[PDB]
C-alpha cells in the first residue's frame, strides 16, 4: 500500500492527523489511579453486639447470617471473623471479573432475609455490606494543637460540617469518619442507683418513653365536617435535644414529693459511640477522614478537588482545627507521570542525536520525530478504546515499548538512505524499492510481535490483570506504530530525504566486521557450540534467579506494629505508641514529617491490647541517601524497637499495590471440617505447626494468623435462686448488661442531626471482677437484691478470635516458602504435614495461595502455543516449514544478559522483568527476520550466493541494528537503572533490558548471520 | 407531627449515602409534612437505568 501512499503523501498525512486527535482528545477521557483494579473483587459484612465474645457472637450473628449466603452468583470462597468486641466481618471474595455492583447486591440482598434472625441487640446497629477495599486514595487527617477538642470533639466536627461536602465532590467514590459523632452518653453507678432502688432497666424503659416521636393527625385533611376552615398539623411529643433536657428525666417519686432525676442515677454529657480506639496525630488528638478513588475519575484531578473543598472551609470554629494530610497517593503518581514522559521525550532526544552521527542530514532525524510521537498519541486513544486508563502499570507498558516503535521508525528511513546511496534513485523510487524490501517483513513481524505479546492477559486472577496491563499497552503500541509504519514515514521520509571520527571510522568496520564475519563460516557448525553453551547457560540462570511479583518501593509513608501482651490496656498501649512516636519524632527528626498513631486497630485482632502507628516523612528530596530512605528507615526502627518492655513493636514497608497478593508466602487455612471443637483444632493446629518447624529445610514461618485463648471472667446467675428470690432473669441480664457492656437506647436530635443514645455505668464500677458486688436488681416484692444471692463466678479459657472459613470453624496460618525453595514446592510439604493430622481436622489454601494453586503455573502451556504461531506466521512470511527456524534461535540470545539481572545485579525474575524480557525478545527476532530476509530476497531475486548473499544480506543491516541498539540502551540507561526515588520499577524495567539488549545485538550480529548459514544447507543438502 | 424532623431524619442520612454512584447527574430530596419523602438520583443519559 504505502507505494499508493508515498504517491498521495498529501492524504497520509490526515491519516496521522485524526491518530493524532483520537489520541488528544482520549488523553482527556482519560482516568489516572495509581495502580488499576486487579483484586478479585470482595465484599465484606459487618455487625455489632455491644458487649460480646466470639462464641456469643459466632453463635448469634456470624453463622446464622452465614447459614444462607447459599443463591449468590459467582462466589469464589467466603471467610468470616467472630473478634471479642462484638465486631463481625463475614467478606466474600468472588469469581475473576464478576460485577462487583451486582453481588453487592444478592449477598445483600440475601441478608435481607438472616435478620428475621439476628438478634435485636445487632438488628439495630445494622448489619452492612460494602466492596472491600481498606486503603485507598487520600487520607486527610483533623487534629487540635491548643488542647482544646478531644478524639470525640474533633469527630464530631468533621462529621457534622466536612465530612459530606467532600463526599460529594468530583471523585470522592466514599468517605470513611476517623471517630464518631457525638452521642448522648449516660453513665450510671449503682450506688447513687441502688439508692433510690432503680436498675439500669428503670433508667433504660425512661430514655425510651420521655425520648421518643409521637403522632397526631392534621385537623381537617381526613375526612371533616362540612364547611371547615382550618387545618393544621398537630405537633406533640417530640425528641429531647440535649444534656440538658436530658439531666431532666422523672425516674422515681416517692412520698416527699421526691424528684429522682435521670441526672442524679448517673451522669449526662455528650461523647463518642464507640470508646475504645485512641487515635492522635503526633502527640495530638486527632480525627481524620479517608476518601477512596471514585471509579473512573482522576487520582490528581479529585485530590486537588478535596484540597480545594477542605480550603475555602478551613477558615472556620475556633481553636485551630489543621487539617493535616498524612497521606496522599498523588505526589507519587505525577512523579511516576513526570518521569516516563521524559523517558518518551528524551527516547526521541536520543534518536535524533543517534542517526544524525549516522545519516548525514537533518531532515531525516526529523522523520522519527514526527512519528514517534504519532505512533504514542495514539495508544492513548486505543488505551481509552478498551476502557484502560493512565496507572504506572500502563505507563511503564509504554516504556518497555519505546524501544519497539522507536526502532521501527529508524528501520525505514534508514533503508531508503541505502537505496539512495548503495548506487540509488532520488527520494521517490528510493523509498518505493527500500520501503518494499522491508515491506512484507515490516507487517509478518507484526503478526510475530502480537504473539510472544498477546499471550500474556490470559494469566492469573489478581496477577494476570497486571500482565494484562503491559500486553495491550505494547501490543496497541506495537502494531499501531507497524501500521504507521506502511503509511506515514513511507509517504515522510520520501518527499522530504535528500564527523571524520565516525563515517571515515565507519565505513571500514562495517568492512572489519562482515569480513571478519566473512569466511568463520566454512566450517559453519563452529559457533554452533559456543552458543549452545549461551542456551546451557540461561537454562542455569533461569533456575538460579529468585522470583517475585513486583519489587516493593519507598512512598510516602510506612509503618510500625506494636502488640503489647494477651491481657494488656490501651493506657498501656498508648504508652508504647508515645514511644514509638518519639523514637521517630526525635531521632529521625530529618524523615519522619508525622507519625499518625491508633490503638485499637491491630492487624489481627482489636482490642486494647494491640495498635498500629503509621508514620509519613519528608519528600523524597528532603530524603537524599539511602540511608535517609524507607527501605532504610525501618532497618533502624525495626532494631531500635528491639529492646523495649513486653511489647512487640515492628515496623515494615508497605507493599508495591496495598490491596492485592502479599509476599511469594502462602496463606493456609486448616479446617474444622466435622464435630471436634475449638479445642481439638487447636490441638490440631499446634500439631502441625509444630511439625513445621522441624523442617527449616522448605523453610517456614508458619505462624497461625489468629489469637490465642485467653483467660476470661465468666458469672453464671443461679436460676433457681434467682427463681426464689423475685428476680427475673431478665432484670438480672439487662443490668450485668447495659451496666458492663451498654446498651444503646434511642436516638436524639443535635444541631439538626439525628445521633445515637447509648447509656452504660461510670467507668469507675466497671474495671475489677469485684464492683459486680455494687450492681443491685430490684426484685417483684421490691428489694433490691446482690449478684451473690443469684450468681457464682469462675476464671476461664475461651478464645478473643473466633475465624472460620468457608461456613466452617477455621484458623488461619501463614508462612514462606524457603529462602532456596519454591513457593509452590514449599506449599506441597505444608500439605503433607497436614495429610497426617487428626480425622475431622480438613485444610484448603486461600488467597494468594488460592490463585497461585488454581492457575499458577501457564507461562509453559501459553508460550508454546506463542511459539507455535511465530514458526507458523513467520514460516509464511518466507516460504518453507524450515527457514524460520533461522529467527527464532535468536531468543536464547536476548534472554541471556538478560538475565544477567542475577550475576550483574541484585534483582528477581518480577513482572516487571519478564515484561522486559519479551521487549528484548522482539527487537531481536525482529532484527532475525530483516537479515534472514535481505539473506533470500537478494538471494532469491538475484540468485544470489548461497552464502554470498549472508554477508551481503548483514552488511545492508549493521547500521540499523547498531543505530537504533544505540539510542536505546541509552535512552534506557538514565534514571532508569540509576535511581534515588519514586522509581523501584525504574530499576526493574531498565536492567531487565539494558543487558539482554547488549547481547541482543553484540550477540546476534554474528549469530544471525550464522543460523541461515548453518541451515538454508542442512535442507536440500547434498 | 414532624416539621423539619423527618429531613435531617430519613432525608439527609438517606442523602449522605447517595455519593459514589456512577453517572449521577444531580440529586433533589423534597421532605413532606405528611412524613412523606422523596429523594430522587437522575443520572447521565444513555447511563443503564437498572
Amino acid at each position: 500500500m504505502p507505494n499508493f501512499f508515498i504517491d498521495r503523501p498529501i492524504f497520509a498525512w490526515v491519516i496521522a492527523i485524526i491518530i493524532m486527535l483520537a489520541g488528544g482528545l482520549a488523553i482527556l477521557k482519560l482516568p489516572v489511579a495509581q495502580y488499576p483494579t486487579i483484586a478479585p473483587p470482595a465484599v465484606t459484612i459487618s455487625a455489632s453486639y455491644p458487649g460480646a465474645d466470639a462464641k456469643t457472637v459466632q453463635d448469634t450473628v456470624t453463622q446464622v447470617i452465614e447459614q444462607n449466603m447459599n443463591g449468590i452468583d459467582n462466589l469464589m470462597y467466603m471467610s468470616s471473623n467472630s473478634d471479642s468486641t462484638g465486631t463481625v466481618q463475614i467478606t466474600l471474595t468472588f469469581e475473576s471479573g464478576t460485577d462487583a455492583d451486582i453481588a453487592q447486591v444478592q449477598v445483600q440482598n440475601k441478608l435481607q432475609l438472616a435478620m428475621p434472625l439476628l438478634p435485636q441487640e445487632v438488628q439495630q446497629q445494622g448489619v452492612s455490606v460494602e466492596k472491600s477495599s481498606s486503603s485507598f486514595l487520600m487520607v486527610v487527617g483533623v487534629i487540635n494543637t491548643d488542647g482544646t477538642m478531644t478524639q470525640e470533639d474533633i469527630s464530631d466536627y468533621v462529621a457534622a460540617n466536612m465530612k459530606d461536602a467532600i463526599s460529594r465532590t468530583s471523585g470522592v467514590g466514599d468517605v470513611q469518619l476517623f471517630g464518631s459523632q457525638y452521642a448522648m452518653r449516660i453513665w450510671m453507678n449503682p450506688n447513687e442507683l441502688n439508692k433510690f432502688q432503680l436498675t439500669p432497666v428503670d433508667v433504660i424503659t425512661a430514655i425510651k418513653a420521655q425520648n421518643a416521636q409521637v403522632a397526631a393527625g392534621q385537623l381537617g385533611g381526613t375526612p371533616p365536617v362540612k364547611g371547615q376552615q382550618l387545618n393544621a398539623s398537630i405537633i406533640a411529643q417530640t425528641r429531647l435535644t440535649s444534656t440538658e433536657e436530658f439531666g431532666k428525666i422523672l425516674l422515681k417519686v416517692n412520698q416527699d414529693g421526691s424528684r429522682v432525676l435521670l441526672r442524679d442515677v448517673a451522669k449526662i454529657e455528650l461523647g463518642g459511640e464507640n470508646y475504645d480506639i485512641i487515635a492522635e496525630f503526633n502527640g495530638q488528638p486527632a480525627s481524620g477522614l479517608g476518601i477512596k478513588l471514585a471509579t473512573g475519575a482522576n487520582a490528581l484531578d479529585t485530590a486537588a478537588a478535596i484540597r480545594a473543598e477542605l480550603a475555602k472551609m478551613e477558615p472556620f470554629f475556633p481553636s485551630g482545627l489543621k487539617i493535616v494530610y498524612p497521606y496522599d497517593t498523588t505526589p507519587f503518581v505525577k512523579i511516576s507521570i513526570h518521569e516516563v514522559v521524559k523517558t518518551l521525550v528524551e527516547a526521541i532526544i536520543l534518536v535524533f542525536l543517534v542517526m544524525y552521527l549516522f545519516l548525514q542530514n537533518f531532515r531525516a532525524t526529523l522523520i522519527p520525530t514526527i512519528a514517534v510521537p504519532v505512533v504514542l498519541l495514539g495508544t492513548f486513544a486505543v488505551l481509552a478504546a478498551f476502557g484502560f486508563s493512565i496507572n504506572t502499570l500502563t505507563m511503564f507498558g509504554m516504556v518497555l515499548a519505546i524501544g519497539l516503535l522507536v526502532d521501527d521508525a529508524i528501520v525505514v528511513v534508514e533503508n531508503v538512505e541505502r537505496v539512495m546511496a548503495e548506487e540509488g534513485l532520488p527520494p521517490k523510487e528510493a523509498t518505493r524499492k527500500s520501503m518494499g524490501q522491508i515491506q512484507g517483513a515490516l507487517v509478518g513481524i507484526a503478526m510475530v510481535l502480537s504473539a510472544v505479546f498477546v499471550p500474556m492477559a490470559f494469566f492469573g486472577g489478581s496477577t494476570g490483570a497486571i500482565y494484562r496491563q503491559f500486553s495491550i499497552t505494547i501490543v496497541s503500541a506495537m502494531a499501531l506504530s507497524v501500521l504507521v509504519a506502511l503509511i506515514l514515514t513511507p509517504a515522510l521520509c520520501a518527499t522530504m530525504l535528500k564527523f571524520g571520527w565516525f563515517n571515515r571510522m565507519f565505513e571500514k568496520s562495517t568492512h572489519h566486521y562482515t569480513d571478519s564475519v566473512g569466511g568463520i563460516l566454512r566450517s559453519t557448525g563452529r559457533y554452533l557450540v559456543l552458543y549452545l553453551i549461551i542456551v546451557v547457560g540461561m537454562a542455569y540462570l533461569f533456575v538460579r534467579l529468585p522470583s517475585s511479583f513486583l519489587p516493593d518501593e519507598d512512598q510516602g509513608v510506612f509503618m510500625t506494629m506494636v502488640q503489647l501482651p494477651a491481657g494488656a490496656t490501651q493506657e498501656r498501649t498508648q504508652k508504647v505508641l508515645n514511644e514509638v512516636t518519639h523514637y521517630y519524632l526525635t531521632k529521625e527528626k530529618n524523615n519522619v514529617e508525622s507519625v499518625f498513631a491508633v490503638n485499637g486497630f491491630g492487624f489481627a485482632g482489636r482490642g486494647q491490647n494491640t495498635g498500629i502507628a503509621f508514620v509519613s516523612l519528608k519528600d523524597w528530596a528532603d530524603r537524599p541517601g539511602e540511608e535517609n530512605k524507607v527501605e532504610a528507615i525501618t532497618m533502624r526502627a525495626t532494631r531500635a524497637f528491639s529492646q523495649i518492655k513486653d511489647a512487640m513493636v515492628f515496623a515494615f514497608n508497605l507493599p508495591a499495590i496495598v490491596e492485592l497478593g502479599t509476599a511469594t508466602g502462602f496463606d493456609f487455612e486448616l479446617i474444622d471440617q466435622a464435630g471436634l471443637g475449638h479445642e481439638k483444632l487447636t490441638q490440631a493446629r499446634n500439631q502441625l505447626l509444630a511439625e513445621a518447624a522441624k523442617h527449616p529445610d522448605m523453610l517456614t514461618s508458619v505462624r497461625p494468623n489468629g489469637l490465642e485463648d485467653t483467660p476470661q471472667f465468666k458469672i453464671d446467675i443461679d436460676q433457681e435462686k434467682a427463681q426464689a428470690l423475685g428476680v427475673s432473669i431478665n432484670d438480672i441480664n439487662t443490668t450485668l448488661g447495659a451496666a458492663w457492656g451498654g446498651s444503646y437506647v434511642n436516638d436524639f436530635i443535635d444541631r439538626g442531626r439525628v445521633k445515637k443514645v447509648y447509656v452504660m455505668s461510670e467507668a469507675k464500677y466497671r474495671m475489677l471482677p469485684d464492683d459486680i458486688g455494687d450492681w443491685y436488681v430490684r426484685a417483684a416484692d421490691g428489694q433490691m437484691v446482690p449478684f451473690s444471692a443469684f450468681s457464682s463466678s469462675r476464671w476461664e479459657y475461651g478464645s478473643p478470635r473466633l475465624e472460620r472459613y468457608n461456613g466452617l470453624p477455621s484458623m488461619e496460618i501463614l508462612g514462606q516458602a524457603a529462602p532456596g525453595k519454591s513457593t509452590g514446592e514449599a506449599m506441597e510439604l505444608m500439605e503433607q504435614l497436614a495429610s497426617k493430622l487428626p480425622t475431622g481436622v480438613g485444610y484448603d489454601w486461600t488467597g494468594m495461595s488460592y490463585q497461585e494453586r488454581l492457575s499458577g503455573n501457564q507461562a509453559p502451556s501459553l508460550y508454546a502455543i506463542s511459539l507455535i504461531v511465530v514458526f507458523l506466521c513467520l514460516a509464511a512470511l518466507y516460504e518453507s516449514w524450515s527457514i524460520p527456524f533461522s529467527v527464532m534461535l535468536v531468543v536464547p540470545l536476548g534472554v541471556i544478559g538478560a538475565l544477567l539481572a542475577a550475576t550483574f545485579r541484585g534483582l528477581t525474575n518480577d513482572v516487571y522483568f519478564q515484561v522486559g524480557l519479551l521487549t528484548t525478545i522482539g527487537l531481536s527476532a525482529k532484527n532475525a527476520i530483516l537479515i534472514v530476509e535481505f539473506a533470500k530476497d537478494l538471494m532469491d531475486k538475484e540468485g544470489k550466493g548461497l552464502i554470498e548473499a549472508t554477508l551481503d544480506a548483514v552488511r545492508m543491516r549493521l547500521r540499523p541494528i547498531l543505530m537504533t541498539s544505540l539510542a536505546f540502551i541509552l535512552g534506557v540507561m538514565p534514571l532508569v537503572i540509576s535511581t534515588g526515588a519514586g522509581s523501584g520499577a525504574q530499576n526493574a524495567v531498565g536492567t531487565g533490558v539494558m543487558g539482554g539488549m547488549v547481547t541482543a545485538t553484540v550477540l546476534a550480529i554474528f549469530f544471525v548471520p550464522v543460523f541461515f548459514v548453518v541451515v538454508r544447507r542442512r535442507f536440500s543438502r547434498k
